[PDB]
């Protein structure tokens, strides 16, 4: 396993990098991916930058979002995959891997290492951190632009600095960027403060089908498909749900089914205080971190998948309450 | 007006302090009356903290949440008033301005100076920002449960660094705050992740009266006592909602009138980008931030207020359009 000196050295030594994001990209995938590729042409690098998917309305207004393309017409000396956990998820651009030397920079356990060089290391909250050192690395000078752009990453995967990830280092990255310029209530003000109302009515159809077990320290709900579509909505308007039915008194563990699209089903998981999520979600073919973990079945009813997972978590969480 | 210097020699001279907050106590008030308390006793002075207010219940598992009362019975040389910006806030504990000298320590610009000495700087973000300088400049030194403790006012007030008053110099203070063990997800965990129930529903009525104005730009919705009453709610429960319609897509100004107790009317009010709501609360008798301010009215129909309140919002956001 490479680390960060030896993907320095890499990058430092090609000059066409194509810089790759995963399908459904989050912030740590927009953050991660955009830092990268302006550190690098500021080497003077020649770079683009490549997600094959829709970026989400989130991102629409932050600095050089428009460097990320669907389609870019480029043939890189080098490809960086970063944020991804798995070739499947860089969509059509995994046929390059095939062609093309490959760094994979990624704080995702359950990386596959399918990069020809693989700096992954899951102490860090984000990739993004691992963006910014390999920036700091090659020389980079931060602009204000930049710092936000490096700082997105950090703030979306410790859920703006609640979750158990956000450990000194976070908080010392955080005040970093700021200092160089990052402005924290822009990004903030995207990514949070742009709710739409179906957004509302959907998480109220969450509510109408919560259920709590084991003295109220389970929760879990659904949304099937058909759900969706009625609330002219996806799996993109869902984020943060799961979240908060964790944030409701007493719960330890949240879980919440999504069908998206039809037959697809997500099962996103959180715990709270001492539940290690991961273990089940692994169990089932998923995975993840202690306190945040999933699984994704293709081809099930909801109605089977929700049981088989409850069945296993209920195992589970009896278990870990005997100590 | 004294600065820190003045305060922190005329702590140093009592050693008999009764350290208060206001009624309503917020995250910044436990925070800074909290840290103060426990900074002045590690100096090895007498201290009380106390409250005239029940502590809201998500404070209550919080490291020396106990050290507050709400009936001290307590002699001091010296009284230390913190994060109330005016005596009415300190409810029973305003009878000793008349006979024992007085400190004032606030972030709020409405602080009426109402201390013999006072230290009010709103550039801070926090009060708890201030009590960290002054705990510091008396050779205090932080354990894990004090830097916990002084980190909560700090993110209370930015929202947990969201807000636009999350600065270089609130970062710094957190990361200080987490490098001597600040423990940032408790944090987030009891003051967020401690929802009733009855929370959900209290926001369904406030979603069911919102009306949006000028475009959507302006959202408003109300809470009668009434309603309160029905979801088993007070006003504690409600903390939170205006930020939630300042959340939606493409709203500048979010206004929520809150009945309570009955005739109470309390109008808070943020703004996302722009516009500047202290100066309306002022004009109409409250105060604030330029993003946050609110105002109390005392024995009207929340009939009248509201119409008043939109009227006045109305004329002065119509005026800042034209710039
Ligand atoms: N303790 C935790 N550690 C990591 N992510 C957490 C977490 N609690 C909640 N989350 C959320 O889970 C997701 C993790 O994303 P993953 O690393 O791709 C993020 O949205 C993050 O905010
Ligand atoms: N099917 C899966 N396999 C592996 N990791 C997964 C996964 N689904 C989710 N994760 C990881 O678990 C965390 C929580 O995912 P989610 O936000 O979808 O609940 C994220 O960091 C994500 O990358
Ligand atoms: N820009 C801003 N500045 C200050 N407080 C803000 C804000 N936007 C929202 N708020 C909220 O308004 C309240 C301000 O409290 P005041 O300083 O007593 C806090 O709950 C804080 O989180
Ligand atoms: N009636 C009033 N007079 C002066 N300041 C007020 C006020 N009501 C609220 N504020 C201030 O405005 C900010 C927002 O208040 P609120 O959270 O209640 O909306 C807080 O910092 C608070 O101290
Ligand atoms: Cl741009
Ligand atoms: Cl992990
Ligand atoms: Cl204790
Ligand atoms: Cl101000």
């Amino acid at each position: 396993g490479s680390g960060m000196d030896e993907i320095v050295k890499v990058l430092s030594q090609h000059d066409r990098i194509l810089v790759v994001g995963h399908i459904m990209p989050d912030g740590d995938c927009v953050s991660s991916v955009l830092s990268l590729t302006l550190g690098l042409e500021k080497l003077g690098k020649e770079v683009k930058a490549a997600v094959d998917y829709k970026i989400p309305y989130v991102f629409e207004k932050f600095p050089y979002i428009d460097k990320i393309e669907e389609n870019p017409n480029f043939d890189p000396e080098l490809l960086v995959v970063v944020n991804a956990s798995s070739p499947d998820r860089i969509g059509k651009f995994q046929d390059l891997l095939d062609k093309v030397p490959s760094v994979v920079i990624d704080h995702h356990s359950t990386n596959t290492n399918f990069g020809n060089w693989n700096w992954v290391d899951p102490s860090f909250a984000a990739t993004a951190q691992m963006i910014f050192r390999i920036n700091k690395a090659l020389g980079v000078e931060y602009d204000s632009n930049l710092a936000t752009l490096n700082y997105l990453g950090i703030a979306t995967n410790t859920g703006f600095f609640r979750h158990s990830n956000a450990d000194v280092r976070v908080f010392e990255d955080a005040y970093k960027l700021v200092k160089m310029g990052a402005d924290a209530h822009f990004v903030a003000k995207e990514i949070l403060e742009n709710k739409r109302f179906e957004q509302f009515k959907l998480f109220a159809e969450v509510l109408e089908r919560l259920q709590l077990l084991e003295n109220g320290k389970i929760a879990y709900s659904y949304i099937d498909y058909d759900t969706y579509l009625r609330h002219n909505c996806t799996d993109e308007d869902s984020a943060g749900f799961v979240g908060e039915l964790r944030s409701i008194r007493g719960v330890e563990v949240a879980v919440l089914f999504m069908e998206f699209p039809r037959g697809k089903i997500h099962v996103s998981m959180r715990s709270k205080d001492w539940f290690n999520v991961n273990e089940v979600a692994f169990e089932l073919g998923g995975g993840g971190h202690p306190r945040a973990a999933g699984v994704t079945f293709e081809g099930k009813k909801i109605e089977e998948v929700i049981p088989r997972v409850i069945n296993h978590l209920l195992k589970k969480f009896k278990e870990g309450v005997e100590s």
